[PDB]
């Protein structure tokens, strides 16, 4: 239930998400590409799903990957902005869930993004506390897959 | 090319885009739904394209339409944020162009959005000068369709 998952976003969790996003969201291009490259490096079995982006090993030099990465960061910006209203958070989460359902991405595979999130957060001096907060947001999307 | 279309957006145009977005973008849910509902009212022939959203006449109450509309506003937020770097604007515009090319939306059909944009801008007292500025940004997307 995406609704029960959304209920897990308590006051403390929402605060950690916002505080960490202020830093991470300030460089969408850089952190977005870092997130994607980390995903591909740590989970090579996921590269097949991104055939449309071409050679993802080119990282920032790949125009399609950069466009994709920047756009992905605005999906997260969207989620953060909807934290105040669960009804709105849910409808945007389901809209994005559809985009992945069509690509045949399961809740389990979507969850593979938690590893990269923790690593990027760590490189910015945000520990486990913050990685767990983000895992709860990711869990809302997983509930819709 | 798309680059030529973007590279042409002048300082005055970007200024008008940013000033109007400060207001329009401060209420993404309200203005996004208003944009979509206006498109369906003035161009009923486009309704068929949005069958995934269910009954679009339900407006705000339709969760799928609400989620689509809010998300649409973040694509625009993305564009506005990339105005000072044509290279980044181009790659995000091309990514979004693919989403519509797959739905068989032509450059001409995409331009139908200019009417609704003009009307919603007018509701917030932003005149022709501003509508012309947005038509120029829409033209950047049309260059990719
Ligand atoms: C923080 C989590 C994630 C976010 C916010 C996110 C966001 C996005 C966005 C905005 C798009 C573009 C949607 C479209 O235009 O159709 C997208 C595409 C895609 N995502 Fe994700 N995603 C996430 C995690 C994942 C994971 C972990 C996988 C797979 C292991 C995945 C697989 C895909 C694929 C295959 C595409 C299509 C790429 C293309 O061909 O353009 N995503 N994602
Ligand atoms: C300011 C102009 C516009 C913006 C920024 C915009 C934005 C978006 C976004 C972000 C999506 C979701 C992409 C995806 O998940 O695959 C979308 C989907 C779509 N757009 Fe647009 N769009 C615009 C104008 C139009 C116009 C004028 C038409 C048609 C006359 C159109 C037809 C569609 C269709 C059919 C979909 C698929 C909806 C669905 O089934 O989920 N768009 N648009």
């Amino acid at each position: 239930s995406v609704y029960d998952a959304a209920a897990q976003l308590t006051a403390d969790v929402k605060k950690d998400l916002r505080d960490s996003w202020k830093v991470i969201g300030s460089d969408k291009k850089g952190n977005g590409v870092a997130l994607m490259t980390t995903l591909f490096a740590d989970n090579q079995e996921t590269i097949g799903y991104f055939k449309r982006l071409g050679d993802v090993s080119q990282g920032m030099a790949n125009d399609k990957l950069r466009g994709h990465s920047i756009t992905l960061m605005y999906a997260l910006q969207n989620f953060i902005d909807q934290l105040d209203n669960p009804d709105d958070l849910v409808c945007v989460v389901e809209k994005f869930a559809v985009n992945h359902i069509t690509r045949k991405i399961s809740a389990a595979e979507f969850g593979k993004i938690n590893g990269p999130i923790k690593k990027v957060l760590a490189s910015k001096n945000f520990g486990d506390k913050y990685a767990n907060a983000w895992a709860k947001l990711v869990a809302v999307v997983q509930a819709a897959l």
